[PDB]
């Protein structure tokens, strides 16, 4: 519906904080003070980090309203947001949303940021088409395969979260900054058919070939130090040969830095000579490396555990 | 023209790196086999990071080339390049050009990468059009006017120059990524027109207002630590009175965090009580700022000179 005469801000926005942010914004002194439709109309920004809000409660007569910033905040219910269809950009960093079902027919939106609200599922954003720019980081999120249709993304953020498979990020053409530090990421082959990706942070995954990068022409920033490695399970024996798994952007393997219980290499495989059973042997390497346009350290560690 | 008969690469291609980077892209086993125009119509990328390379002289039979990537080599000249005409990636960062004019006429390049290349002039750039990702850094550029008309540019990097005056990026509404630490940017105003910008890295420059930003919907990354400013003289005197020049997102005045002899601060003004003749006052500030998005840190130092 809409507001029928003059109401009082604070009579149409509950929420204390955000009624003062109405009031700001409206242009008003008080929050007693009256507004009309025009005046809500004529909204097109509302924004309010860190003041308290607990409900968006009037939002909903905001018809105009691109912007909404209300980042760490204490908000529950997205009910309001349900019929705008003028949002672009939407921040909501910090509330304990828990879900996000609110928000998928906001097909509007091209900017979104949901960090820390306590998400696990994102299957409600598998509509936003229009989606550019999205942050999923500090989210116990660990399937990202309603991001496949988001055609137009560009820029996506979902670091500290528990992604593994990249599948779905193959068809993004249009991605030029992927943030993914401290995930669960151990293969990265679908980033190879992204041609425009500029900045790529995988720092802290479970990574151990680089080489589906090495033809990224538009590649310039590249993070992929501390990756942490786990092999499946092989036999324990006295003459152990394990092949190394770690590749460089040419595919070629990168010769370990270090090597426990006295073991050697020779390309492409690690010898162990054990005489006692042990839970798992394990190496370490640190090498920079050579990516289309620039050079970086590629480093972790790799265990391979061991059956008796 | 073209290669008639099958010529031996390192015929066509006089540097020895450089033959040997087309040996390798054409298939070949070694820089005295033969290659056809066909063969060389098939390189699409070539790439040659760290290899000594001098010339480039025999690039221009790659008439397929999309992606030269030639990144901390020996290069002056650019003339082989002049007739290409599906070069879309150019990455010639830390070679002694000097100049880039013989580029000025390839407008199918997107992301070009000219750092550290001792040039000093970019007029030769005003005409590619279609440049998306452009990386001046670490090059004595004063005047960034001639990219007043690269409107599709997306990611501007120019940190580590000399870049004062920012009005030629007003029109650039494309731009989410602008990277700019370390220049000597003192009014970032022309920043207030685009709308998309994500990212902006303003470190290091001499930076007084940030109000500029206060509107950007889009902006989560933003950098604005250790600004040093500079004022115009005034009249040294007993009764010393000077306005604040360090404004917040809203525009309101940033309290000083340290002022020098014992001068006092009365919004928007600094007040000293001198009694002896000193080349200048000064006071630092340090303020979490809060954007449209997020907060982040605003420091600096302002210095004021005075007169006799």
């Amino acid at each position: 519906g809409s507001i029928t005469q003059p109401t009082a801000i604070n009579v149409i926005f509950p929420d204390p904080a955000l009624a003062n942010a109405i009031k700001i914004a409206a242009g008003k002194s008080n929050v007693t003070d009256t507004v009309t439709q025009a005046d809500l109309d004529g909204i097109t920004t509302l924004s309010a980090f860190g003041t308290g809000v607990t409900t968006i409660e009037g939002v909903q007569y905001l018809n105009n309203l691109i912007g909404l910033e209300l980042k760490d905040n204490q908000i529950t219910d997205l009910a309001p947001l349900k019929n705008l269809t003028k949002i672009t950009e939407l921040e909501l960093s910090g509330n304990p949303l828990k879900n996000v079902s609110a928000i998928a027919g906001l097909q509007s939106i091209k900017t979104l940021d949901l960090t820390s609200t306590q998400i696990t599922d994102v299957t409600p954003l598998a509509g936003l088409s229009n989606l550019q720019v999205l942050y999923l980081d500090l989210n116990q999120i660990t399937n990202i395969s309603p991001l496949a249709g988001l055609t137009n993304l560009q820029y996506l953020s979902i670091g500290n979260a528990q992604v593994s498979d990249l599948t779905p990020l193959a068809n993004l053409s249009k991605l030029t900054t992927l943030k993914a530090d401290d995930n669960k990421i151990s293969d990265i082959s679908p980033l190879a058919s992204l041609p425009n990706l500029i900045e790529v942070h995988l720092k802290n995954n479970q990574i151990s070939d680089v080489s589906p990068l090495a033809n990224t022409s538009n590649l310039f920033i590249v993070t992929l130090t501390n990756q942490t490695i786990t092999n499946q399970p092989v036999f324990y024996n006295n003459n152990l040969v394990v092949p190394n798994v770690v590749k460089g952007p040419s595919g070629a393997p990168i010769a370990p830095a270090t090597i426990s219980d006295n073991g050697t290499y020779a390309s492409p495989n690690l010898t162990w000579n054990l005489t006692s059973f042990i839970n798992n042997v394990s190496y370490t390497f640190n090498q920079s490396v050579t990516f289309k346009n620039t050079t970086v350290p590629f480093s972790g560690t790799v265990t391979q555990p061991l059956t008796e």
